[PDB]
DNA sequence: TAACCGCGTTC
DNA sequence: TCTTGAACGCGGTTA
């Protein structure tokens, strides 16, 4: 029932008000006032102050029988309190109709339909960027549907759902509920609706009045909440996984504000344990008390009771939403515990955990969205290094559970490392960037952390439509199939960005470099010479050439630089290494274009045609054929007492699957083949007039996002002077801070073709990334004439220039203060602004008149990253081909610069090859010549060849298993993989059926495997052998390892009789081949490792 | 062979 | 239910 719901909801809602009132959220109404909620004077209004720290939906009673909808709002005051309060507000939705004239009599009936659940209906007008002449000022008539509370919007939807279904009696010549043509902004999630009706945000200090909550826009700095932040570590089977069904908590860790805390189980833990501390950093201290308890409901006890102490608003975890708190809920529940009762944490729709006082920080959420760190490294460990700056306490999950009874406290002080890590980690990145955003975007703590920067895009962008009163879209719905010239197809796309390889090799400052300049690319740069640095001046750096003292000098310095290249055209010299690369590139290519999906027309100036990429991949079957196995599927049964399901009677998508399915055989069957992909260049009309309401929130955080980039230079540009430790800490700062805006700036443009989107546009993604190409492949062409290119990705050019190319100058002005002056850089931004330049922006400038202006915008520029000392890029094994995407960069301080896409970086490849490549590449800095150095490289090379021909005998069985197995991560569970083999699949059987099908029973496995010799003849999936099987038991080894070596009479258990070394030996000759040999080849040095050889294709280009 | 896939990167 | 995109390397599969 609907009455029935709102009776649920409603105890809910006093379970809610009471765990608050526990917890000192106590209900807040605020002193009566009828004046004039005039803001200047704020200290006059009665009502209380307060700093919002959280937000959640409820249900309000009689202070009729059901419910009305509010949202309370969690603050802390100025006197070290809490307080909430509640504001409530009628959710709505919107009726939209075919014809304005009969607008009311859609109302009336309206009122009749909706009898039982309608509270209240107005006529309003928005701004429909569907509408004709809504530029003109036409706005769109609809009907606001108020209700109570939410459940009976809901119930509006279910009777209205006919309405517009049925639309989809005599014939020989309308009625009301023919004029409904949708209904919108019915989707709207409730406590986002009243965040931006209202415009509340987290994060704000407001001071609560009877007429509403006033932001108090003095305050300088947030509050101060009391943070707590815990881990637990529990009893383990051996070499299995924890499961809260058997074990039991050992200990549970936690600090509050600065203050540690260690509970433990003394039925585990053998001894009683000392107050200690551990600060692995003097800024992240950690002086811990220990709280000794006897049994685990103890433990679970004092934990409970602590935390009611000390009434946190926010808790942080690293994965407690999949490990840490359903662990605690569960075993609680065993010792007959209610958590909810006790804390007020309870799982919602997600199975995450969230309580109403309190936030819950789970920073694995943070460090996967937001950090820019690969998956390899976002465990705690690695988290720790990269963004505190010391290596925690680490030991092996094995030795954890015995270690509790032998060593406790070792087992103690990593249990606190563990915690001290991640307490400082939620203070200094998670809790300033999270509460931060939530002043812009209109969601509390737990959802800004959790949701996907594609949802944060459409919160900013559904701010900015309301506040203009642009009526929202409704969520985009896939099309079911398209066709091409009668070929069903799988996917349509776009072309993306441009990536090329060029060379490959060593390139490095020291070692001289063959260049050939164009002499007619030389007499382009001189003639647009002149032009290009009066832009450096005003464009670039905001000045004035009348400004400038020496702009003849540095005019003249260059003419000459570059005069001596074009005579002495064919040059030998040392190379300038450096990297160019276009700032937020797709943002700005949107925003100089006036992109947006809304902007995009159909047949129907303030007209900007731009070209972009189709890509169909499409099945090679006939449209008789498509036909043919859909009536094939139609005649047979389709399961679910009901479990017989005509294929008809499935919906539509789900057809589709088996159509597809269906059609994938007879294409891999009758023509060879499974999908045809075809180019279409197309063309799409961008209107330059229409409300940039989108353009303008991408414009917006791309200008928050700089301003990040833009301080960190500063910084970076004040390292000179504890300086250098206090300088380079906030580079980090500041570089996290750029790079958290980053995934949710140019998601901006990802977000018109995620499902869902309200502002969906496959033409608006295609024409920036064609834009992009044509861009960077210009910058290219350019280049290619004045140096020598290596590599190019989207928006970046690395390359070598002649130490005779022009580079660095400072203009000089009357102030006395320099510009600076990358000739390489300013001489391809002039070229963008010439040739990729919109002429056709058109803004309005008056609204009450509609009169635009139409200018000139082009916010594209490359930026220069650096004169480096040398770079490393790898060579295919196929002839011709290259290696795109990897590569290593080395500073002059010897220092890596940027190493990318390199085994080294990705999770859990083979650590033999992550070795190797950690080891060689700083190797790359040493000798005179070129062939010096690739004999320095070939040194290791032979020294870790020596490793493995040696089969690895001077090397402990422990780093032998360490360095030679491949750690591979099942993205599923077992199951969903059927019908599919991989060294990861039949690694995690062999395990299930080895430790049991409980370790199969969760997605995300590691699968740490070895491959073994035998079965000799069989692929390389079925000799995959689990790790663990080495640390088991001489019987249960003795018996698996036969089992799947196939080999009956072994005998022999050393993990050097096993392993297939020929395989480990074939990948390191790989990886020496394409990082060096093979590269060396190209660069003119005879094989630097003669223990590899040569491809055979190499092999006949020495001779012919 | 040529085609395609899963994972985790670089954009 | 909630859900940013495409391009690419590498080691495995398949018919
Ligand atoms: N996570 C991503 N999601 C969507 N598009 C991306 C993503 N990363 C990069 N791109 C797209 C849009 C980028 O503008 C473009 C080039 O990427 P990239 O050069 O790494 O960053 P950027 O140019 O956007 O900012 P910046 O160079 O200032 O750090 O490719
Ligand atoms: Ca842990
Ligand atoms: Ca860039
Ligand atoms: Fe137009």
């Amino acid at each position: 029932n609907n009455y029935a719901l709102s009776a649920q909801q409603l105890l809910n809602a006093s379970k809610i008000d009471d765990i608050d009132s526990m917890m000192g959220f106590e209900r807040y109404v605020p002193p009566q006032y009828n004046g004039r909620f005039d803001a200047k004077d704020i200290d006059q209004i009665p009502g209380r102050v307060g700093w919002l720290t959280n937000m959640h939906a409820t249900l309000v009673s009689q202070e009729t029988n059901q419910g009305i909808s509010g949202v309370d709002f969690y603050f802390l005051d100025e006197e070290g309190g809490s307080f909430k309060s509640t504001v409530v507000y009628d959710p709505y939705f919107f009726i939209a109709c075919n014809d304005e004239s009969r607008v009311n009599d859609v109302e009336e009936l309206v009122k009749k339909y909706l009898e039982s659940c309608l509270k209240s209906l107005q006529i309003i007008r928005k701004e429909d960027l569907t509408m004709d002449n809504h530029l003109l000022g036409l706005q769109k008539t609809l009907i606001k549907l108020s209700f109570v509370n939410s459940n009976q919007l809901f119930e509006a939807r279910k009777l209205l759902r006919p309405i517009l279904q049925d639309n989809a009696r005599n014939i020989y010549n309308v009625d009301a509920k023919h004029l409904i043509e949708d209904i919108r902004e019915y989707d709207v999630p409730y406590h986002v609706r009243v965040s931006i009706d209202k415009d509340i945000r987290v994060g704000k200090w407001y001071k609560v009045t009877q007429q509403g909550f006033i932001e108090d826009t003095r305050k300088i700095a947030f509050a101060d909440p009391v943070v707590m932040a815990f881990d637990i570590e529990t009893t383990k089977p051996p070499l299995k996984f924890r499961d809260s069904a058997v074990d039991q908590i050992m200990m549970i860790s936690y600090m509050i504000d600065g203050e540690g805390f260690l509970i433990t189980n003394r039925e585990i833990i053998s001894e009683d344990i000392e107050d200690f501390e551990y600060t692995p950093k003097p800024e992240y201290p950690g002086f811990f008390t220990i709280f000794n308890e006897n049994d685990e409901v103890a433990l679970l006890q004092r934990f409970f009771e602590h935390i009611r102490d000390v009434r946190p608003t926010v808790i942080s975890t690293f994965n407690g939403d999949f490990f840490d708190w359903p662990f605690i809920h569960n075993r609680s529940k065993i010792h007959g515990l209610d958590m909810f009762d006790e804390i007020g944490f309870a799982p919602d729709a997600e199975g995450e955990y969230k309580s109403s006082y309190c936030s819950h920080m789970d920073c694995f959420r943070w460090v996967k969205r937001d950090s820019y760190l690969p998956q390899g490294s976002q465990g705690l460990k690695a988290v720790t290094q990269s963004k505190l700056g010391y290596n925690p306490i680490e030991l092996d999950p094995e030795l954890m559970t015995p270690y509790a009874f032998e060593k406790p406290q070792h087992l103690s002080e990593y249990s606190v490392s563990d915690a001290v890590a991640t307490y400082y980690l939620y203070m200094k990145y998670v809790h300033p960037f999270i509460f931060s955003l939530c002043t812009i975007i209109p969601l509390n703590p737990d959802e800004t952390l959790r949701k996907g920067t594609g949802t944060l895009c459409e919160m900013l962008l559904m701010v900015q439509a309301y506040q203009h009163n642009i009526l929202l879209p409704n969520k985009h719905t896939d099309p079911i199939e398209r066709f091409y010239d009668g070929h069903l197809l799988e996917s349509e796309t776009y072309v993306g960005g441009h990536v090329e390889s060029l060379e490959a090799g060593v390139f490095r400052s020291d070692l001289k470099n063959e260049f050939k300049i164009d002499p007619s690319a030389i007499d382009e740069l001189l003639q647009e010479l002149p032009e290009a640095l009066k832009f450096s001046v005003e464009v670039e750096n905001k000045s004035s050439v009348d400004k400038v003292t020496n702009f003849e000098e540095i005019k003249n310095q260059i003419t000459q630089k570059l005069l001596e290249l074009k005579e002495n055209n064919i040059r030998n010299e040392l190379p300038l290494i450096y990297h160019v690369d276009v700032a937020s590139m797709y943002p700005n290519i949107m925003t100089t274009n006036r992109l947006q999906p809304d902007s995009i027309k159909a047949e129907r100036t303030c007209a900007r045609k731009l070209k972009w990429a189709w890509r169909g991949e499409f099945f090679p079957s006939k449209m008789d054929e498509y036909n043919m196995i859909k009536r094939a599927l139609q005649n047979e049964t389709f399961p679910n007492k009901k479990k017989v399901l005509t294929f008809d009677e499935l919906s539509y998508a789900d057809q589709v699957i088996h159509i597809k399915k269906r059609l994938t055989e007879y294409s891999r069957k009758v023509y060879h083949r499974v999908k045809v992909s075809e180019i279409v260049e197309r063309e799409a009309i961008v209107c330059q007039r229409e409300n940039p309401f989108y353009v303008d929130t991408v414009k917006s955080f791309r200008d928050r996002r700089y301003e990040f980039k833009g301080l960190a230079k500063t910084w970076k540009g004040n390292l000179s002077k504890h300086a250098r430790d206090e300088a380079k800490k906030m580079i980090v700062l500041y570089d996290s801070l750029q790079l958290a805006h980053k995934v949710i700036l140019n998601s901006f443009y990802g977000y018109v073709m995620r499902k869902g989107s309200r502002w969906y546009s496959m033409e608006m993604a295609g024409i920036t990334c064609l834009t992009g190409a044509t861009i960077i492949q210009m910058a290219r062409a350019l280049v290619e004439r004045v140096g020598r290119p290596l590599e190019l990705d989207t928006d970046g050019i690395w390359c070598i220039l002649p130490k005779s190319f022009p580079e660095t100058y400072f203009f000089t002005l009357e102030n006395g203060k320099k510009l600076y002056l990358s000739y390489p850089c300013s001489m391809l931004n002039y070229r963008v602004h010439q040739k990729f330049t919109n002429h056709q922006y058109q803004e309005l400038k008056d609204p009450l008149n509609y009169i635009y202006e139409t200018h000139s915008e082009n916010t594209i520029f490359f930026e220069v990253d650096g004169p480096y000392k040398a770079m490393i890029l790898p060579s295919s094994k196929e002839e011709g081909k290259g290696i795109k995407k990897r590569y290593a960069v080395f500073n002059e301080d010897g220092s890596l610069a940027e190493l990318k896409g390199f085994e080294l970086k990705r999770r859990g490849e083979l650590q033999l090859i992550k070795n190797f490549q950690s080891d060689i590449f700083k190797v790359f800095l040493e000798g005179d010549t070129l062939e010096g150095c690739y004999s320095a490289v070939a040194s290791v090379c032979n020294r870790w060849l020596d490793v493995l021909d040696s089969h690895g005998l001077m090397l402990e069985d422990e780093d032998l298993v360490s360095l030679i197995c491949e750690n591979r991560s099942m993205s599923k569970t077992l199951k969903e993989y059927e019908g599919q083999k991989s060294t990861s699949i039949t690694t995690a059987r062999r395990l299930g059926d080895f430790l049991g099908e409980d370790m199969v029973k969760d997605k995300g496995l590691q699968c740490k495997y070895i491959i073994s010799s035998k079965p000799f003849n069989a692929p390389v999936t079925e000799r995959a052998i689990p790790v663990a099987i080495f640390s088991a038991d001489i019987p249960i080894k003795r018996s698996f390892l036969r089992r799947w070596t196939l080999d009956p009479s072994l005998e022999d258990l050393d993990i050097r009789t096993i392993i297939d070394w020929g395989y480990y030996r074939e990948r390191l000759g790989s990886a020496i081949q394409k990082i060096i040999t093979i590269p060396a080849a190209l660069q003119g040095v005879s094989n630097p490792v003669p223990r590899v050889e040569h491809p055979d294709w190499l092999k006949r280009k020495i001779a012919t």
